[PDB]
């Protein structure tokens, strides 16, 4: 099982000097006893090409630029990694797909690659078509042409990332090629990247089906026969979370962070309440990922505006709209349409930023985060309190950017002096220390006003109390987390996480 301890979720380059080796270096001295493990973003050949990592020409191999996978046998000396599984596409530049374009059907790879065909033999109609589930408007299809003849090749997100025939022989090779390399390398867990877009049948949505449910379970087991730990990710409406999650080991927890959006600029707590009684507890809780902030998550299912989400969808309106007044346009800048992005609808900021770089909002948030049973991943630019990167916006007007600042070892040291960040280290080692979350877990509510987390364990217990009611506006100073707890050395008590952060006897 996943250990229960907070994790960094990073990209090797992105901070520190540029490698693996210098990441490893930065966990080691800066956030020893903070991040016992580690999410490594793809790091595999190439990393810079047209989705950063997930566009892999060779899954297998490490990007030579970034290092080796001795480099990560080192770091799982003193860190449990997670990698990424990218199964669902690979770059159209892997040997396999350039194979398919030069070969056609002659290629031993052709089964290995999603066509129109493959999916629809008998052709399609405009209800089969339209009613695929997208990330964004626009058909999954591109042009490519196989040995000279013109080809409808499926493709879920860039036009370079080809989808792979997760039921093929080849392509199922393909995918026991990535566990088996992960699996002797010293990985401990693995994340299945766009699982729900893996399954294909004419006349479905393709997404979250129940030929989706069996590639889920026959992965997990693939995993579990390596000795991994599963993690899927899966941005849908709330209830298909909620159903898979009894399958897998771990799922994300993507409601949180737009619920925690909602109740700290309305002060409302009932949805948080609501979802702490419903959710899968077998989590993994994010408030940032290395994606856009999935607002979404939290509405009505895209495909049936009937099945309502856990806030009334002019809840999410106003939340994105409160994110973009919150950024002064920065947001605006980076969002949907504005920029090149594989998510119209999810909201382009570092979650600093979108709380108006509150302080005492964003520790509260995270501590919520942190009492809600699951594993703890806390994403880089979030570790470091990090504001929206307008320069890097505009230098590749890649959307998501706004949210992966590349961080320099100087910058790092700057941003640690900062109270709001030490508060998070500080946090994080309570989280890592005190016993009682590896306990049971109960909780308290104040009707929509008020909200009590609390642990026992075998010597120690801790309650968090959240109460957004307290400090609203971005402005605000007041605290709106309490923590009460008792350890070794007696009863102890913060009512304010940034002056006066927990610290475990």
């Amino acid at each position: 099982a996943m250990k229960n301890k907070v994790q960094l979720i990073t990209y090797a380059d992105r901070l520190g000097d540029g490698t693996i080796k210098s990441m490893t270096d930065i966990l080691r001295t800066r956030f020893d006893g903070v991040y016992d493990g580690v999410h490594i973003l793809p790091f595999f050949t190439p990393f810079d090409g047209a989705d950063a990592g997930f566009d892999p020409i060779d899954h297998t191999k490490v990007d030579e630029r970034l290092g080796s996978w001795d480099d990560v046998a080192e770091l799982s000396k003193t860190h449990n990694i997670m990698v990424d599984a990218i199964v669902n596409h690979m770059s159209w530049e892997s040997k396999q797909f350039q194979d398919v374009l030069a070969k056609g059907e002659e290629s031993e790879y052709y089964p290995m690659f999603l066509t129109m065909s493959s999916v629809f033999p008998n052709g399609a109609t405009e209800e089969d078509l339209a009613g695929i589930y997208r990330p964004r408007p626009g058909l999954p299809f591109t042009h490519y042409k196989f040995a000279g003849k013109t080809r409808l090749v499926w493709v879920s997100f860039t036009p370079q990332q080809v989808d792979i025939d997760t039921d093929s022989d080849k392509g199922w090779e393909y995918l026991m090629s990535i566990f088996d390399q992960m699996a002797a390398s010293h990985v401990s867990y693995i994340r299945l990247d766009a699982v729900g877009y893996g399954a294909k049948e004419a006349g479905t949505s393709c997404f979250m089906t129940p030929k989706t449910f069996k590639l889920i379970s026959r992965l997990r087991e693939e995993g579990v026969k390596r000795g991994l730990e599963i993690l899927i990710e899966v941005h849908s409406y709330y209830k298909k979370q909620v159903e898979i999650a009894s399958k897998v080991d771990r799922v994300y927890d993507f409601a949180l962070p737009p619920l925690l959006l909602h109740a700290l600029s309305t002060g409302h707590v009932e949805p948080v309440a609501h979802w702490t009684d419903i959710r899968p507890n077998n989590a993994v809780t994010v408030l940032d990922t290395h994606d856009g902030i999935g607002v979404i998550d939290i509405g009505s299912d895209q495909l049936d505006r009937s099945l309502k989400g856990l806030v009334p969808d002019e809840d999410v309106d106003n939340l994105v709209n409160t994110i973009h007044a919150n950024t002064h346009g920065e947001s605006q800048a980076a969002t949907g349409a504005a920029a090149s992005n594989l998510d119209l609808y999810f909201v382009n900021s570092t979650y600093y930023s979108a709380l108006g770089c509150n302080d005492q909002h964003y520790i509260a948030a995270r501590a919520v985060q942190f009492f809600l049973p699951g594993v703890p991943q806390v994403y880089y630019v979030g570790a470091l309190a990090g504001k929206n990167d307008m320069e890097l916006l505009r230098k590749t007007n890649n959307g998501r950017d706004i949210n992966r600042h590349y961080y320099s070892t100087a910058e790092i040291d700057e941003n640690l002096k900062r109270p709001v960040v030490k508060a998070l280290n500080a946090l994080a080692k309570f989280r890592n220390e005190l016993d009682a979350f590896d306990g049971t877990f109960s909780y308290t509510t104040d009707d929509d006003t008020s909200i009590s987390f609390t642990w026992r364990g075998e010597t120690s217990q801790a309650t968090l109390t959240f109460e957004p009611k307290r400090g609203l506006g971005v402005d605000n100073t007041t605290p709106v987390a309490m923590l009460e707890w008792e350890d070794s050395a007696g009863d102890h008590r913060s009512d304010d996480l940034i002056a006066n952060p927990p610290v475990v006897a």
